[PDB]
């Protein structure tokens, strides 16, 4: 995993959103509070 709880709090590179799964990306499944985004979220 790249980020988030699964990776002991690592932030994503390039301002990317950390999904609930601990991976980095820029679309809704990564960024939405409705999908429990962990960091750099779209709110």
């Amino acid at each position: 995993e790249q980020c988030g709880r699964q990776a002991g709090g690592k932030l994503c590179p390039n301002n990317l959103c950390c999904s609930q799964w601990g991976w980095c990306g820029s679309t809704d499944e990564y960024c939405s509070p409705d999908h429990n985004c962990q960091s750099n979220c779209k709110d």
